């Protein structure tokens, strides 16, 4: 499957706001939209790239698409099993093995695959037991990167018509998180269907299509070369830096923030 989305407008509702957490009864309360007028169209097999101010409702996109949020108004269409990597990456009792096939059935050449690809190689074998190493819950001292590649990891194993990828590349190593974003999401999962939703140029660079949000609006919906000649300010800006792609993610989450005020 693709993913459809014709106007779409969804209001805060009593417990998404918890949800979420994982004062909103006066959003419940005014009736106001988390999102409005969304507009997108993405085949079988491509990636969109998300992306927008701080809180704009990146993640309450993907609660849409997950059903955890209502589409009060417009259309949404998408078929299959979909396959949802959080921002919070969590980790259950057991090894790193058993993390990344939890609930679901153990294949070799899969699981090599996917190890592989999410650079998790590197990882383990610093470890005496490799993916055998047994981790307690929230997986407490690993880095950010290192619970974000098995949670990553164990989202990609799983089989979906659609992958919905929320913020995986957010940490210091962003030299690992360069590479996952080539080996994992541009080569390995090259034709499943799949959302990024990300702070970083290049990921909207290589995308077939890209959303920019800001305030529960689509600022921009298309393709890169649209943001350049569409949007001339955001993208002379955002392209002007060096390497923004290797700021902190709160300074490239800020400086997105910022331009978006701008040129709203
Ligand atoms: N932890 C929270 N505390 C208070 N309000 C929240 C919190 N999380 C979400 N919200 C509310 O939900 C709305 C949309 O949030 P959402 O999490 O979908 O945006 P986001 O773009 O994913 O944010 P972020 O940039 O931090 O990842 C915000 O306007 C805010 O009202
Ligand atoms: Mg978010």
């Amino acid at each position: 499957t693709g993913i459809i989305m014709e106007n779409v407008t969804a209001f805060w509702e009593e417990g998404f706001g918890e949800l979420l957490e994982k004062s909103f009864s006066h959003l419940c309360l005014v009736g106001n939209p988390v999102l409005k007028n969304i507009n997108l169209n993405i085949e079988k097999g491509e990636m969109l790239a998300i992306t927008g101010s701080t809180g704009s409702g990146k993640t309450s996109l993907l609660m849409l698409i997950l059903g955890e949020l209502e589409a009060s108004e417009g259309i949404i269409k998408h078929s299959g099993r979909v396959s949802f990597c959080s921002q919070f990456s969590w980790i259950m009792p057991g090894t790193i093995k058993e993390n990344i096939i939890f609930g679901v059935s153990y294949d070799e050449y899969r699981y090599k695959s996917v190890v592989k690809a999410c650079q998790l190689q590197q990882d383990i074998t610093k470890f005496a037991e490799q993916d055998n190493t047994v981790l307690g819950e929230g997986g407490v001292t690993l880095s950010g990167g290192q619970r974000a590649r098995i949670s990553l990891a164990r989202a990609v194993y799983k089989d979906a018509d659609l992958y919905l990828l929320d913020s995986p590349f957010g940490y210091l190593d962003v030299f690992t998180e360069e590479q996952v974003f080539e080996s994992c999401v541009c080569k390995l999962m090259a034709n499943k269907t799949r959302i990024l939703v990300t702070s970083k140029m290049e990921h909207l660079r290589k995308a077939d299509k890209i959303l920019i949000l800001h305030q529960g609006s689509s600022y921009f919906y298309g393709t890169f070369s649209e943001l350049q000649s569409l949007r001339p300010d955001f993208s002379s800006k955002l392209m002007g830096y060096d390497t923004f792609d290797q700021f902190t993610e709160e300074r490239r989450s800020s400086i997105l923030t910022e331009t978006l005020r701008r040129f709203s």
